[PDB]
């Protein structure tokens, strides 16, 4: 299956894995992994970008790495060639000194306007995603 794949190499890169229960994963990324991991979803067949979710864990009570989150939704919809179903999630942590992360514009034209309601509410600003 299309999930295990991904799993198995969270594994093997030492990626963290969170199992909110459950069939939904979590995939924490480094920024360093974040553009070319995304790039290697998309040619692993996660063909379509669902949504993308900013957060910002200043209220919330146990504390993380970063201020600031960014969590995206990853589904490989049925059709083909070869549409699997499967979906999963990748959150990325965002320093608030440092609000920057690669845009994902050039894999999914819905991160667009995704990437585009993130920044209004958050500042988060997407490189390579044009704004002016």
């Amino acid at each position: 299956m299309r999930l295990e794949r991904v799993l198995e190499e969270a594994r093997a890169k030492g990626y963290p894995i969170e199992d909110n229960g459950l069939g939904n994963l979590w995939v924490v990324l480094p920024r360093e992994r974040f553009k070319e991991e995304m790039a290697h979803y998309k040619a692993m067949g996660f063909n379509f970008l669902a949504d993308i979710v900013g957060l910002d864990y200043l209220t919330y009570p146990d504390p993380r790495p970063e201020r600031f989150a960014v969590v995206y939704e990853l589904v490989s919809l049925p059709g083909w060639k070869d549409g699997d179903g499967s979906r999963f999630f990748v959150r990325v942590y965002v320093p608030e000194e440092d609000p920057r992360l690669p845009t994902v514009t050039d894999l999914w034209g819905s991160a667009n306007f995704l990437e585009r309601e993130v920044y209004d509410l958050f500042g988060i600003v997407f490189e390579g995603h044009p704004d002016l």
